[PDB]
């Protein structure tokens, strides 16, 4: 029933070898959980979605990984309750394609749409939108998830079980396999967004521009961030803001579809600067998804609004470190959720990308060290190098959630690399 493959994340690095099961009958899957747990514990089971995490936390070395993607029905769409009805399977770009004749948007949509619904409850996924609508979690009405004691409990936010809800919430599949949810989608007229794009000369400006009150006139915010430059121009970025446009607001050629779906030698001087200045300053333009979305180590981390000077000071670091990224996401998060070890708080959040190179590690150990003594920290998805105790002390909620771990799992059926990495078991 199960193959033996080789599995890394997104990243490709850290590879071990699992024990893959992947079948669309949930007797199997259930049944499989059931022949991990008479084993006593072994080195159990964990969940495998689209594997977009860059990590560690969807393959379990020398245990049995339980892909989830042919899992992917489509159970209801209700236009009026504003709720769908899917299996844990079904990514979130097969979502928004079925949910749009509905007037229904997927309310938080990350870079990419290629990631399954259990791996966003997972990761408690944020997008462009986090300031107005939270993250994925925010969002779940109900899941239905497969314990280890091989029942399938009903989780809802409220009410009984909402700790073991909102410990699976940002729970890295430990608590154990997502089957099937019910989400609240936002409702929406159009398939488009009406955008403003602003070009700032500095990390002063772009901290500014974030902080001065504009953000609350938009839903959806997010930068292009220069982490290369030098001073002044080192934090300098490309900001696009935005909201869903209604159908009012498109042009006619669009407005009878409203919901379809489908370096020279002025480059780095005054010509080019006025260019890109020009070209990234708009207001009220229209646009659809993609207009509107567009050997490395990956690294996000948040650090808490009122440190700004703390995250001005790590920018700093980072550009006179002699690693250079040049993607780099840069957005402000809003009010966080009740899940424990759910990343994202209000603050400063960035995602670098660095080219992997001699004295890397042990520079990112650092910004670790620093990340935490600012009060912020890593994301998850992104992470396959951190210690347990720099995680432990970047998420002082840990023990709450191992706690409550413990109840869900005292065998340890679930496990992964991740978990045993960063002592989550
Ligand atoms: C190009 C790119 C852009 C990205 N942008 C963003 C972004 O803007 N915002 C953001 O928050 N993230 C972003 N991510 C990260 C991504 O959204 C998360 O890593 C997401 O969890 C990946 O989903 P997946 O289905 O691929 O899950 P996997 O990567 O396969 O698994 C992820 C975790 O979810 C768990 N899981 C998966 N399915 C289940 C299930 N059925 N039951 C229980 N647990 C399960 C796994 O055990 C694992 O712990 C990005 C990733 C990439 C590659």
């Amino acid at each position: 029933t199960t193959t033996a493959t080789r599995l890394t994340g997104w990243g490709r690095t850290a590879p071990s070898v699992a024990n893959v099961l992947r079948t669309p009958d949930a007797e199997m899957i259930v049944k499989a959980v059931a022949r991990v747990a008479e084993s006593g514990g072994g080195r159990g089971a964990i969940a495998r979605g689209l594997g977009r995490s860059y990590g560690d936390n969807a393959q379990n070395g020398g245990g049995l990984v339980i892909d989830m993607t042919p899992l992917n029905t489509i159970h209801s769409i209700d236009a009026d309750t504003k709720l769908v009805d899917i299996d844990a399977g079904v990514n979130l770009d097969q979502l928004m394609k079925a949910a749009l004749p509905f007037g229904l948007w997927v309310p938080v949509l990350p870079g990419t749409r290629q990631v399954t619904v259990g791996g966003a409850i997972a990761c408690d996924i944020h997008g462009k939108n986090h300031h107005s609508a939270g993250s994925f979690g925010n969002h779940v009405r109900s899941m239905d998830l497969l314990t280890a004691d091989g029942e399938i409990r009903h989780l809802t936010p409220t009410g009984e079980d909402a700790e073991l809800f909102w410990a699976t919430v940002g729970g890295n599949g430990l608590t154990g396999i997502i089957m099937r949810a019910t989400i609240e989608m936002t409702p929406t007229s159009t398939a488009y967004f009406i955008a403003d794009g602003d070009v700032t000369a500095s990390l002063d400006e772009t901290i500014a521009l974030h902080s001065d009150g504009s953000e609350a006139r938009y839903t959806y915010s997010s930068a292009w961030f220069d982490a290369i430059s030098a001073p002044p121009k080192l934090g300098r970025a490309a900001v696009s803001r935005g909201r869903l446009a209604t159908v009012e607001q498109l042009p006619a050629k669009l407005r009878s579809e409203p919901l379809k779906f489908d370096a020279n030698k002025y480059t780095f001087g005054p010509i080019g600067e006025l260019w890109y200045r020009k070209s990234g300053t708009y207001r009220g333009k229209v646009q659809n998804l993609t207009q509107f979305y567009h050997g490395f180590l990956q690294y996000q981390f948040v650090i808490p609004t009122e440190a700004v000077d703390e995250f001005k000071k790590i920018i700093g670091v980072i550009q006179a470190s002699g690693h250079y990224s040049f993607l780099n996401v840069f957005k402000l998060f809003g009010p966080r959720n009740q899940a424990p070890l759910s990343f994202p708080i209000p603050g400063w959040n960035i995602c670098v990308d660095f080219p992997i190179k001699d004295g890397l590690g042990k520079f990112v150990s650092e910004l670790d060290r620093r990340v935490l003594e600012f009060g912020g920290r890593l994301y998850t998805a992104k992470d396959s190098r951190t210690t347990a105790e720099t995680f432990h002390a970047m998420y002082p909620r840990v023990d709450e959630w191992i706690s409550v771990r413990r109840k869900v799992d005292p065998l340890r059926v679930f496990a992964s690399d991740m978990a045993r990495r960063l002592e989550l078991l």
